[PDB]
């Protein structure tokens, strides 16, 4: 597809697979939304951010987004290979 | 406003009291998604449905996706009114 699709085909094929649901989410009115809500089993919930490589950082109103929602406990992810899905999961889950 | 858009005005105005960040969501490609995200101190996450009175229920797309979600472990709440509102606070928080 795309680079940044590739990479968010396989994370949503990754967290289907541990039982999760994964929806593309936006914001009515508003932008900066995470790419991926990620519902895992036992009340987990991760909000995914996805890009095309890993030198690709979020862009600013993304990276003020992604802090709110740290600020107050979520779990906010940027990934941007395969290898960062991996790790992720590894790491994380 | 609307009955549906003064509930959801409180409710929004009761969350962001208690330090939480509330989103209006929607999904790419996909409806049925819960009317707001509530990001509450200590990473709790809400997902809250608003009506336009208490004996509205949501319409069945929605109910299959409150419970794909809920099913999973995750809080989705339905609210009609502002004792609804009150009500799920005291109860849940």
């Amino acid at each position: 597809a795309t680079k940044e699709g590739r990479v968010q085909k396989y994370a949503k094929e990754r967290f289907e697979a541990l039982g999760g649901l994964v929806r593309k989410l936006s914001y009515e009115g508003r932008s900066g939304a995470p790419d991926l809500l990620v519902i895992l089993p036992r009340g987990v919930i991760w909000f995914v951010e996805v890009k095309k490589d890993e030198n690709t950082k979020p862009d600013p109103h993304q990276l003020r987004e992604h802090e709110r929602f740290r600020k107050r406990g979520a779990n906010v992810f940027v990934v941007g290979s395969f290898k960062q899905v991996d790790k992720l999961i590894e790491h994380y889950y």
